[PDB]
């Protein structure tokens, strides 16, 4: 029943609670990146601080549906948040790869709770999917897609050193 | 067949004229409690100042649905304003409380005139919809609900002063 | 045998990996109280905000230590990050004492691993500790002690409101 | 006997004198380095500005021990200052790593002089020590690691220059 309850259906309140716990996983993973690239046998402190930014961008993402979960009347379910799968993510441009597919993963399970508040006519929660998340998601899909090509273009060693002053 | 006539079915114009009334009802509404809670006995002048705004909100509101009414070239089929219910709402909590269902209602009329957009293909309005009211109502029924729980703990007494004067 | 090792023993360097963990699950139980505060049938959205910086305080403790793991040469081994043994937390008073015996319990755990380096004679650890986490966890086990005898004193319903406003 | 003599053992003040002319020892090593990269054939202006900074540091490093042994009622026993091993370090990175082993060699030489003011109860000379010098030595040696890795990276050729340029 709850107080503000209305047009939200079962399906999207624990829609909801299983996208918290996936954006707060791609905060953990971005923070591993953050302090692979803090340890000194890398030591590219400008991608670190890429990493510690999208790592705190996620974690605001997580905050954004969880004040959205209250706003509708659902409830907060919260999950243990695994590890990430490595410790050590090799080359910046591998890093960057290992992005590319996590925030291609993110933006898919938001696409289907999208799918899932069509389901159940819930044009609000629709809205708010679509214009404060898939927004931004193509957004950071095509920055992270751009950091590729051009570490390919500059190659390793000096390349890898120049893209962190100059772009980061 | 008017000049700006496009996509605009004229069960949507209708709606929009259905759904104007009533946002004007709904400013009467609140008027009717912000000149309650300044009638000598009741005197509590920070909850009139709340209804004063809540007021203009919804006679806001309808005069952007006659905007949009305009802009999408149906024409503004007026009605009688009903009076409300009652002429005075009792304790604050029992007037905070008609309110909720009062946005709760309001917010349905949104929502079925939402899916008579849909039914007639209409995007544009859909967007409209969705953007500058489906939005605010989450919020504001969010915002009626903080404060019916807020005012069942403060009690009746002194517990009611208190929130007209550190929250309204 | 990395590269700036030094005085730097395989204990120590496994207690801040298991150190970095128990922050972050400060972190999360104090964002899992932020919303049951912002939660429409509780509302105290100044104890909510509490939390939301006490649960920023402590990710930012967690990259203190891993900043520190990387500047002694250790590395970084993340573990899953439990979720919260309550998702509702009752009443601010009850909230706060859970608080309590959480931040004794992260105290002792920085009070251990002080002396695991003082085993190896670490005496830099020691003075890192003893100036950037010990220092603060007294100070903020006080802070909490002092609104769990206040929540006392001005008891429920509007005792619970009041403390919210004024102080928080 | 002298005035100002408490809890400062022999022992301890012999250590600091024998530090003192180590902290020296690290001023003219870098001094050597300075006015290495400034030979017309080196012309790296911003390893000599490092250098010239770090020289400079060691400099006020030995004068702050020689402030806190007159502190303490000890009486500074100048000695000799042993020319550098070498008259030219090679590469960028030669230079560096050469670096390294000596801030590395000098934190032991402070460890171990922390041992000296444990093993005769000196609590102050023990915080002026690990809070003043041991806390400094962790940050340098971590940031001459930095350098050796992406020194490593960028290569010999270009690759010197531009972290000349971009780091320096
Ligand atoms: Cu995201
Ligand atoms: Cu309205
Ligand atoms: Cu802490
Ligand atoms: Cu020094």
């Amino acid at each position: 029943q709850t107080q503000p309850r209305q047009n939200f259906h079962v399906e999207s309140e624990a829609g909801i609670n299983k996208q918290i716990n996936m954006e707060l996983y791609a905060s953990y993973v971005y923070q591993s990146m953050y302090m692979y690239f803090d340890r000194d046998d890398v030591a590219l402190p400008s991608f670190a601080k890429y990493f510690k930014h999208n790592s705190e961008e996620e974690r605001e993402h997580a905050e954004k549906l969880m004040k959205y979960q209250n706003k509708r009347g659902g409830r907060i379910v919260l999950q243990d948040i695994q590890k990430p799968d490595l410790d050590e993510w090799g080359s910046p441009l591998e890093a960057m790869q290992t992005t590319l597919a996590l925030e291609k993963s993110v933006n898919q399970a938001l696409l289907d709770l999208h799918k899932i508040a069509d389901k159940h006519g819930d044009a609000q929660m629709m809205d708010f999917l679509e214009g404060e998340y898939l927004k931004e998601q193509v957004d950071a899909i095509e920055e992270i897609s751009d950091h590729i090509t051009n570490l390919k273009r500059v190659g390793t060693g000096l390349g890898e050193y120049m893209y962190d002053k100059e772009t980061m």
